[PDB]
């Protein structure tokens, strides 16, 4: 059998399964994408899977190395050398012709985008909070109309409705992937309800089919919030537009703000090309079409930098996954003892972020003492929901929302360190503090 | 008999008057902030100006070169060799950092434009539309409220005001600037007017005297639009808040989308810094203590350029006088003969954009024959009024608008090219065009 | 009119005249050739000569930078940062395929040069001496032949000769510029002759129609030692094989040892294959078909670092031009007052060295105080002449060798700074010592 | 008791012995030269053995692959991730000198290798080829002398002695390691002998006693061609110029051409010094003392690139040596059964090739076999004699040379693939064919 490998979630855990020997003897091609470039060089030779691989010495470097604390997520860790040196070079070709605002890196990475994502129309925008704004615009939000979403993303989510005057009605979680429950959509829905808009929270998709059944019925829009699950195999199936964040700390990133929008809907992707650059006609400067817009395309640059950054995406992918099943392999005693609940391997998660739960209510003995005990930070995305600022808006609304999966997780939820550049001498560090502070 | 060069309007006129020997009576120094780097060391030995300067050769490097064609804006021209190595260098800095949100460059950058422009707060940001419209929301504009400003900016001015579901409300220009009238704001005041949005259009100030005098008498705030203004002497004394833009073709510009806002007004100011960042408490994310916010801080890497590139400020600033000087002074015989209307100079003025007036109906035939016979491209900024876009908006709520003289000057305008690396045998070209189209 | 830039050294000439205005207004685009990278980068934007290039400041970063002293050939002066940089990406290409012999980076070379000198057949060496030597070998010459050559080239020429056992046949040189006089040829032909080995010296082509003349009169082979001309014009159209060096020290340099055979003649390429390669048929290793052979191929490592470096060789060409052009329009007066003898400007040099003559028997004390004086150095390229090295061959078989034109000109030869990454300050710093040390 | 492992032969069958258990009653330390420094860092911790070290897992990361197909030589495998680290890291700090021809690593390199070899001069020269040929002459051989060489080696061997006119005298190889059989070097020899070469054929040292009491006897030079044989032990005890490779593919490489040429003489180093560069006096470029001399000195880049690769010679010694004696071990009982002889295990041998011979006429046949229906590249090191080569001057010369010992076993030799970084897997698979064709 032989497999093209195309960068995305279901074919990286293939490979890894293949590189630590629980396959089938299985032959493997890569596919000559932009996303797959630092792979086809660090692991393929003569579009073959290198004989030699080993995963620990030659894809994580483990020599043995001394530790003596980790940092969650140490920014100068996220970009490495290769990295730098490629965007120096390509900084030296864009700067020169001195276009900034928009110019040919935005459209080819456009063109990548789509190709990856396999859809038809790609306005890449200064930033995933920008181009969810727009895309809420786009199919036709206006003030008061109602966007179902649950609350426990990141703030940028419920922000980007409450910016353009639309509220936001939150719905539960399921009991198995962070991710809005289908099974209590349908009750939410009211006449004032315009879209369902599910996160692919810390790199695990939604279950996209049920939702779009629901969608379907009460003809909503479908706007997915992908900011986190760049990679994950058949992206947006089910959904309208497909909402995308490049920020630097994501599991592919530019060096500044960026993000894009992805459709196969011609009008749809018409109307983001035109709120995002402030209602003017396509390709008509300061002729307006629509009522308003924003100033919310990518830089030119920072689109060059992308294009540079995005080579290392599959690699860094993979990479993520092998240290996913490795933490959920070595902590299953205590998950056995009953202590913690592990995440699942699934073909669809890219392990942006690695939660598990503390149950029994030691989350916050736990988190505290693998700092003060053990040197190891740990961290909670997100420390408040969505219903629980103290904020005008949820005095005055949100006050009588109940969503009790969501509030049970919360008191659970611990997300470990895990990027791709980390050492596996570092996870071994963080694996063995947590099992020490639960002996 | 000593002027200190501040980097401003002001001191450039006065240097330029000194370096044409129209005075001989001053002496200058300069003085050591950011925005007059390339000047100081262009033109200044030893804190003293340097005996031999000659414009022509020196400052545009004359050399009788054979001009062809002329673009209004080739954005190739607009950044030096010097600026892209110095990028290059400030890159290999920050790059390995991989801070590329927030960081120190951000806020050194806040810094040097608080000191710049004599203000005690600065929240850089991604984007002068993006700082608008934090700013309107700092000062308390909900749905509805109406904003007094002119019809004749670029549509981000009206883009931020529409974006947060405000009312623009226009008001006519004045006789002599193209600024708003303030002899017509107060009879637009009405129960719902929160703000005015005075637009110092083309570089040049708006009579921001008279239109405090109003706006105390009313309780009303004052927003300044200065995002084409930078430079210009005791710019923001009368308002609330300033607008910047450091988009990439103004003034000074970065490499990328960014822009600032700048107050004195601490409460405004603490706000404006929430608002921009997802309506988190300041130093605190994800906890919210407004009821939204925006991804709207500037990138930390391209406020590391507008460090190196605002040090060629100043000096392209006086580059630009010199140009608008020379056109003034050799278009004059077209003024005299009752042909065009040409700008007066003023201290205030920087010069982003140098309008003329084409009087008796012929600015379409000048600039179509300009263009087709002289291989001249000159523009509109901007060619389709705010009141007069078609779109739904306009036919809902602007039709009866009617702002005389607005409408009037717009049938006249045309800008020149006029930008600092221009060659003085390219400023010539256009001369020869405009004079020979006009016999 | 309309020039395509080929890269070669009469282009150059005519490229230079336009930038300084001594011709018509003449258009210029450039060929997408290897060798003309950087000048394309540097002075075109879309296929047209940039119209703002100033010589002094954009080309040589003028910047009245104060000079204290001069060094003759810095080596860290001849390769720019750019030039390391890219050599950096292309080994992080050639290093993990292991390809350190031949290989395909050899190859890509030989189609580069082969293109650029519009000839057939390119064996690349691992050095100029080298390819001298396999040369010589194809066409045949035993022990004991003999080879018409100058006295006064470095003695990788006649060592060449030597080492294969063929014996220098000394001609004197012309009176106007340091190459073989065509004129004393033929009386040195002799039974044994087999070879006329002439010399380009400093970058000045010989007259080889004259030789050509002579050769085809007498059926002899012409071998042309080119190791000093890369990128002059019609290089070779005369010559069975031209010789090259891509010495580090060479107008175009790797970075380490190696040069190039160039022939249209298909059976000497193929000798010079099996020569260059211990004798093996071509791509049969291991299977003699010649005698014996060297192991004289360039090094894939190297070919891949000279791919890199080429690109800068017509726009450093360019620079030698004006530099050299500069030396003789600046030391005029001396040549007037009958002091020295300056070169000519020619379409065909490419100006590796500058050579003066110092007359009147000066030329020792002019050397002498320009460096204890004037903190000058200057050189003698070469030191000694072929015939007058104190070696038991000199002794045994040339002591009866009298070169007038050769000798005379030794006696007043002397060599200033040239190349291109010089300031023009540091070219006015040399100017200045020879008017000061010649009053 | 205690060892110091000096980075030699006889040092590293020693500590094999004790890894594998077959010694137990000593100990280890290693010494700091920098050939042992990847040995140190892998197997060393504060100078004492590390206590678990698997050489199966630890050494050669064996994991249980799936083997396909087998090349002899793959090139890409000869070189590691951790030695481009490092000559990435040395080409950073080498390039910005500029020094691309002599320079401090070439000096760097000659003291390291001194100090390996235990000799007091080297010349680190552009290839082991042109370092015989410049030995040849340092003793001065001149055209027509005659040198005892076997007929069994590269051709560089024979090539360097035909080059500078000197006559190979073959003389066949013993019974019992493919080297030269000193009891049938003095029948060779004549008045117009000047130098015995023998060759220490695919690692293994020829018996150089014998052959040095044979040399005094009759007044010769011996010039051993050490070309595959860098970290025999005791290598060059009793030769007047050890000669040296450093070609990419060796047990030491660089990456490109180089070698050296090293002994114990000044008068010879010091011709070897002049010969080696244009046969100018040592330190006065262009003054002649010698006749001629070539352009081969070492790149001081490719010394850079050395002094990196040459810290794992021991370590990759170390890897050669336990790969031969797992083919010897498992390969015996095709021995047992006279169908092959395999090599013996011996303290000098480096094995840089691992021959076996293939009895009864079935060489060809099992080479066939193990590519066509195994897919095991073999090897035959080399295929043609040297005085069986179709070469005009085999015809004139050496058509009555028989070599009865040499041509028997010519048609009984195969090599077995055998280079440091192959996986133990792999050899399995050659393992299994070799068993399975010879069933
Ligand atoms: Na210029
Ligand atoms: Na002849």
């Amino acid at each position: 059998t032989l497999t093209t490998i195309s960068g995305h979630s279901k074919d990286n855990l293939a490979l890894l399964k293949c590189l630590q020997g629980e396959t089938k003897e299985k032959e493997f091609e890569i596919s000559n994408v932009l996303p797959n470039h630092k792979m086809k060089e660090k692991l393929f030779r003569e579009n073959k899977l290198k004989i030699d691989i080993d995963i620990e010495k030659d894809i994580f470097n483990y020599s043995r190395k001394n530790i003596q604390k980790i940092e969650f997520m140490p920014v100068n860790r996220l970009i490495s050398q290769s990295e730098i040196d490629g965007i120096i070079g390509t900084l030296k070709e864009v700067l020169p012709t001195g276009q900034f605002t928009s110019g040919p890196f935005s459209k080819k990475l456009e063109e990548v985008i789509g190709d990856y994502l396999n859809k038809k129309y790609v306005i890449a925008t200064s930033s995933g909070t920008d181009a969810l704004m727009v895309s809420l615009l786009s199919i036709g939000i206006q003030p008061g109309d109602e966007v179902i979403m649950p609350a426990n993303s990141f703030a940028a989510t419920e922000n980007a409705v409450l910016a353009i005057g639309a509220k936001p009605v939150f719905v539960d979680i399921d009991h198995k992937s962070y991710c809005i429950d289908p099974l209590k959509i349908e009750e939410a829905i009211t006449q004032k309800t315009k879209c369902i808009l599910p996160v692919h929270l810390y790199g695990k998709q939604c279950d996209m089919k049920r939702i779009r059944e629901i969608a379907d019925v009460y003809q909503l829009r479908i706007i997915e919030d992908a900011c986190q699950a760049i990679g994950s195999s058949n992206l947006g199936e089910y959904g309208d537009i497909i909402i995308l964040s490049f920020n630097p700390y994501k599991n592919f990133g530019v060096c500044g703000k960026a993000g894009a929008i992805v459709t196969n809907n011609e009008n749809l992707a018409i109307r983001c090309n035109q709120y995002s650059y402030h209602g003017f006609e396509v390709d008509k400067k300061n002729k307006k079409v629509l009522d308003f817009g924003f100033n919310s395309k990518i830089d030119n640059l920072q689109a060059a930098i992308g294009l540079e950054r995005i080579k290392f995406l599959s690699y860094n992918n993979l990479k993520r996954v092998f240290l996913a099943q490795r933490y959920i392999r070595n902590l299953k005693e205590l998950e056995d003892r009953e202590l913690i609940k592990l995440p699942r391997m699934t073909e669809d998660n890219v392990w942006h972020l690695f939660p598990i739960r503390i149950i029994n209510g030691r989350r916050d003995e736990v988190k505290n003492k693998l700092y003060q005990l053990y040197n190891i930070e740990t961290d909670i995305y997100y420390p408040v929901l969505s219903h629980k600022h103290n904020t005008k808006l949820v005095k005055k609304n949100y006050m009588q929302d109940t969503l009790l999966n969501t509030e049970q997780v919360h008191k659970e939820i611990l997300h470990l360190p895990l990027h791709p550049n980390m050492l596996l001498e570092e996870q071994n560090f963080v694996l063995e503090g947590l099992i020490n502070v639960n002996k």
